[PDB]
């Protein structure tokens, strides 16, 4: 509260460190349904059914342009790509499977990461 706070977690690498796991994103090879938006034109629903689109080069465009004020929020975006992919896709498909794989993948870089 007023003047009491507790002591202060160091978070001046934290804009760096979400990078490095965004790259490590970027490389995997179930990466690619990810990379881009998803074509909003040549995508029959996707676009009244995912109210909120995200997908890795937005989220870079967003860190690189001072928009995530915090840790937290970059991860929000991270995980909003993968429950997006839940949402429209089977379990039992290709993209399906990707994205299962890209969650669990972010998971553990970001508990080793900051927890
Ligand atoms: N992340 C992605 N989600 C979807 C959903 C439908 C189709 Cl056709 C492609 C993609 S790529
Ligand atoms: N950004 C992306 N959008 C799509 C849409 C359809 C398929 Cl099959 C793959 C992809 S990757």
């Amino acid at each position: 509260s007023m003047s009491v706070k507790k002591p202060k977690r160091d978070d001046s690498k934290d804009l760096a460190l979400c990078s490095m796991i965004l790259t490590e994103m970027e490389t995997h090879e179930d990466a690619w349904p990810f990379l881009l938006p998803v074509n909003l034109k040549l995508v029959p629903g996707y676009k009244k059914v995912i109210k909120k689109p995200m997908d890795f080069s937005t989220i870079r465009e967003k860190l690189s342009s001072g928009q995530y004020p915090n840790l937290e929020t970059f991860a929000l975006d991270v995980r909003l790509v993968f429950d997006n992919c839940e949402t429209f896709n089977e379990d039992d498909s290709d993209i399906g499977r990707a994205g299962h794989n890209m969650r669990k993948y972010f998971e553990k870089k970001w508990t080793d990461t900051f927890k």
